[PDB]
């Protein structure tokens, strides 16, 4: 396995993180053995990832594993109780659902603590506040965000810096065919001492060449486009030119971007856990992006 | 139910607020069973309503609710002890009421911590550092204040944001015959992100209609005006003619105020709670309001 | 019993303070009970005082009595343990003391923790902090200082005003014989928002009247004055003209000074703390001021 | 034994400190045993040495010397679990690392928790703000550094001032011979009010005098030299003379650079323990000063 500083801080991730995004409890047990297996160290799971299940899970299968050797990285902000203080980012609900989290998780505390998409409602100095009281604490040690707006992210990472709140992880969607965040989010994390921690880097299956035309929600957007499988199909000679499968290089494309920590992986089978967590340490000649791009053309997004 | 944010803030409270001010035991539990049934989250007491006995049966009363569709306000300030520490705003006496209040409440926070009247022994600095040490260690979460000079208001406020302590709250006397907090109070906290939950917008029975010229303390002092249950009997029509009672148009009036986040009811029989509770999301038409204020006249109190 | 603020600070102590200095466990027992039967709600002890005896005795005698209604004060500085850091002011010592002060008084918070003495080898920037840590976990109220040089009482008063420690005691000899602090330390103290709670009041029983001519160390250093006995004999007079025994003249005339918040008795004798706690309230005409002066004349200390 | 200030801080340290770096358990022991009979108070180790095992053996040889009398020094920053978190100065890493040495050393917090080496993969604002958080906690009172970049410790200095982290202490490596410290270092940390605890003193049984030319890694750097052996062997005349071993001339050699707090012994003869204690207080002739310097030559390295 790889590693990279998150962002400007002194954390190490695993440059495969394993996402357990939500199945029978024995294939997400199993799939997260296999992560640790490949060496991968860096797991992602939220509150609301199967309403509770993905992090009990998680906390189960690394239960054993010396803590200085993991990076758990959970969520707060999505719906997980009834009326209008079960979500959102308001210090209440904030307060209401880090125990649940440590517990499920069998920890006493979380490695990255993520906003999951910003609050319009809740003012960034009742939040920024509420981290502080929780790193004073000893619950959470870093704070991520996930698809916020670049300017928020911004005003948060400031008042993080002046209230000792690392503010070091942001989690976009970021591939080889989705590539909005390079425009600004990017820059400005890079600017700011925050690393990319990328979802969907496989675009739900797209992106492993395994789907022909004629043959999950982003994948139902994806089949819009009526030769974006067509040019995955297309790559399959440019990764075994590289030595590589098509979902290898989608992964390892990811972290060409020097702004990126990690590539999140979802996988429920064990082989393709150990095959996509190999994309680590994989350099890509520049000759290869450049027909990379050519053979995508314009179903990349930007 | 509707629901407001309580200020600038994530907090959301339910428009009808359940305020059990202190009666056999069994009465007051029926009622806030009530308040639950009809959607009401935000709940209203005191360490000194019935002495201790009113956190004691709303502790109770809501015992087994999950804690995240709960807004549990109480305060400190009114003698709850004997001698001059028993009472007031004191670093002593709030350090010395906060854990009594948590065990009658059976939680482990306070989402809305009130000072009960402002306490001129006690430096605002001193009283909003107890404050930041309350929300530092997890005991409440937003900060209140009831029936305070404008002044100290404004002084309370900037003190919390600069050290962390979100104020959020204001606790006026308002119905529509006392109007007293329109000409200063309600503007300045608008503009200093604060919020009012209203108290006595029934004015204790007076703007029920049920009382006729003939037939609490509040109520007492109303009676001082010879004109004023004939004008309420006068509002009647004007209800009906809206699809609601003299209650319901006296609850839905205090809401219309864009000041206002919540409204305090207190009702001891489980049918007026319910009535009550359903003034919430009534939008009054402006005609209705220009002859709500030529029928109440010179009783009303600017 | 008569009450005053101590300093700019929401607390009140009574104007008389019972200190256990040191005798049998009964006879401090005993004398600790008439405190509280006279209404003394204000004790004031210190670990080095029969280290540790004197704590733990007050811890005793004052179980059952309802926390908000007493003030608990005591001390750190003075040597309780071998070696170098087993004094002093440093973090390590005031960390090392406050849990036996705590665990010997029977309660979870001193209300106010006084530095015994200045020390020269402590930055006031690192007791500051120490006592910031207190004052946020709950274990300390309010800071005091004992007998400091007016520079280090103005310095220590600034950190604590920027760190949320409120600096609202100074204890000083102070009697109609000794005043010292008239000159510099009383002005300064109420520029600062800082009370005297006042030892030596009764200068170890000079000025009890009790003892002539030719009948600790304090009393030692008087008996090099030749008139002193006389002339405290020679306010016997006086006293009886305003009701008072010599005692309450002398408790009283403490009391005068606008800057003092409380006169610390020591007495073992439970009919003399039921005497003495009698001064409280007591206001001295000025003529009666005036003739104090004439009769001590050149034994009283500027 | 005497004592001095470490750095600008109300905290004392024996002028000699027993370093159990890391020989079976009794041996550890009965140094550990030696080291308290001639009265050192001051003893460091590290979480790396003998990986935990001298943090547990100082534990046991401690246990039941009352805290007070004890200052205890240990580390963070080398590594002591798998992959890239279980080593450096990230939050991660000291808050996992503080509780195993607190629970091995058997105490509730430590009094000199220091930085092993710099690592430039954490921001000092991370590693700092961690600090804080460990001292509010009252797990650690005061922080020292070992072998840091001199603009990195003033830094660091500069930081821990701001949050009221006290940063008193450098371990240099300091000695007769190697002298590197002196040209900037010292200087500097005078200046930020951080005094020396010194490692290798006897540089590895180099500055006994006991290893006669043709008779570790540091005494291995040192044989390099073909003249050192021989000139320390020309000690002992000047040793003799002034009353001391050649041991103890090269410890009090260290105590007479007045940014020196203490010079650290490792020595496992209970026998010699004894006598390199007894090199406090020790005070060196100008003219023993200049002849150690003549005899030395150009074996020393500035």
């Amino acid at each position: 396995m790889e590693f990279r500083s998150l962002g400007r801080s002194g954390l190490s991730v695993s440059e495969i993180v394993y996402g357990n995004l939500l199945t029978p409890d024995e294939v997400v047990l199993s799939s997260i053995r296999a992560a640790l297996d490949a060496g991968v160290t860096t797991f992602d799971t939220a509150d609301v990832y199967g309403m509770f299940r993905s992090e009990s899970l998680l906390g189960r299968a690394l239960a054993g594993t010396p803590r200085e050797e993991l990076v758990l990285c959970t969520k707060v902000g999505m719906p997980t109780g009834f009326g209008p203080n079960g979500r959102g980012l308001s210090r209440k609900h904030v307060m209401e659902s880090v125990d649940g989290s440590l517990r499920r998780l069998r920890v006493d505390h979380i490695d990255v603590y993520t906003a999951h998409r910003y609050d319009p409602a809740t003012p960034l100095e009742e939040l920024m506040w509420t981290f502080s009281d929780l790193v004073r604490a000893g619950k959470i040690l870093y704070v991520g965000m996930s698809e916020w707006p670049v300017e928020r992210i911004a005003e948060a990472a400031g008042i993080g810096a002046r209230l000792g709140v690392p503010v070091i992880c942001h989690m976009p969607r970021y591939s080889m065919l989705w590539r909005a965040p390079e425009a600004e989010v990017i820059p400005a994390c890079r600017d700011l001492g925050i690393g990319q921690i990328c979802y969907f880097t496989l675009e739900q299956g797209v992106l492993t060449g395994k789907y022909a035309p004629g043959a999950a929600p982003l994948m139902r957007r994806w089949l819009d486009d009526d030769k974006v499988l067509g040019r995955v199909e297309r790559l399959r000679p440019l990764a075994e030119e590289a030595g590589l499968t098509t979902a290898q290089l989608a992964l390892a494309w990811v972290l060409q971007n020097p702004g990126v920590s990690g590539a999140v992986i979802g996988s429920f089978n064990a082989e393709q856990v150990l095959a996509n967590a190999e994309s680590a340490g994989v350099r890509l000649e520049t000759d290869l992006l450049v027909r990379i791009d050519e053979v995508l053309g314009d179903s990349v997004v930007h």
